[PDB]
């Protein structure tokens, strides 16, 4: 229902193979099609192009993320091939260049200005951030300074022993993603067969009027696809289905995220796509898959 599938093709970069001109075509509101080499034709809510900037991917759904103020969840998820840029889309650039600043902190940015704008309103916002990854049956902080379990709370799920960090400005929303970095970077003494997980808790409350919100947002940095991710196919069409069992426990992933897949959730599923010509193998079940998403 209210999913959105994106699909996204990053640039050729140096070193790369130069892909025949044919290979990816872009056909004509924004644009919607992708054509691979009768010759695959896949259509989706949108396609950015290799020269879509970071600013336009998350503009295409800026009200979308606002509504996780307005108690609807929100779950978006990167998914695609090692190399296919689902780290460049979630997270953005490593050094700071506020152009390849990706989903997260401009997600957060956003929740950031509309909650000012509705304090003016009488609410009053709170935003609470952790980021967890799971690697095969296993849970780690990636914030950690300085064993991680799936547990309730009622019916909530957290992590225990990871640090949940109220956030209330880019800047330490910078420090909390720079962090994940150092933690990774130690941990070589993976991420590529890992999920990333970035949660934030929104609550809202109004000051003369009884009334108060809540709801999470989850950005995805999902394990790569190559040649755990099958279950959360599983999960999503068992819903799509309306089937009476929905099997969140198969996985640590939907386990953790079962309360944000159902229900009034919003899913927003981005799929990575390389440009390559020794990648089109890749490509074809990431497109599939996206596509599947897209039906349900
Ligand atoms: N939209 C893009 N524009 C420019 N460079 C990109 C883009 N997407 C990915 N890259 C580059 O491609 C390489 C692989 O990207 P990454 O996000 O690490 O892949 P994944 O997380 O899918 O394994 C990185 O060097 C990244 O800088
Ligand atoms: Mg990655």
């Amino acid at each position: 229902g209210n999913i959105r599938v994106f699909c996204r093709v990053r640039p050729v970069l140096p070193g790369e193979p130069t892909p025949p001109p044919g290979l990816l075509l872009f056909p004509s509101d924004p644009p919607t099609r992708l054509s691979l080499s009768p010759r695959h034709d896949f259509s989706f809510d949108r396609v950015f192009p290799p020269g879509s900037g970071q600013d336009e991917v998350f503009e295409e759904i800026a009200m979308l993320v606002q509504s996780a103020l307005d108690g609807y969840p929100v779950c978006i998820f990167a998914y695609g091939q090692t190399g296919s840029g689902k780290t460049f889309t979630m997270e953005g650039g490593p050094g700071g260049d506020p152009q390849l600043e990706g989903l997260i902190p401009r997600a957060l940015r956003h929740l950031f200005s509309v909650a000012q704008e509705l304090s003016g309103q009488g609410w009053t916002y709170s935003f609470v951030a952790s980021y967890v990854e799971i690697y095969n049956e296993t849970v780690r902080d990636l914030l950690a300074t300085g064993e991680c379990e799936i547990r309730r709370a009622s019916e909530e799920l957290t992590v225990t022993n990871a640090r949940y960090v109220p956030v209330s400005c880019e800047k330490e929303v910078d420090a909390l993603l720079h962090l994940a970095r150092q933690n990774r970077a130690v941990a070589r003494t993976r991420s590529s067969r890992s999920h990333s997980v970035f949660q934030l808790q929104i609550s809202g409350e109004h000051s003369s009027r009884g009334l108060q919100c809540g709801a999470p947002l989850s950005l995805v940095d999902l394990a790569g696809s190559e040649r755990s991710l099958s279950t959360l196919g599983l999960v999503i069409m068992a819903l799509s289905n309306k089937e009476s069992h929905v099997p969140y426990r198969n996985s640590k992933l939907t386990y953790l995220l079962q309360n944000s897949l159902g229900g009034s959730a919003k899913m927003l599923m981005f799929v990575n796509i390389s440009p390559l010509e020794e990648n089109v193998s890749e490509s074809l079940n990431s497109l599939r898959f996206a596509s599947k998403v897209n039906q349900c």
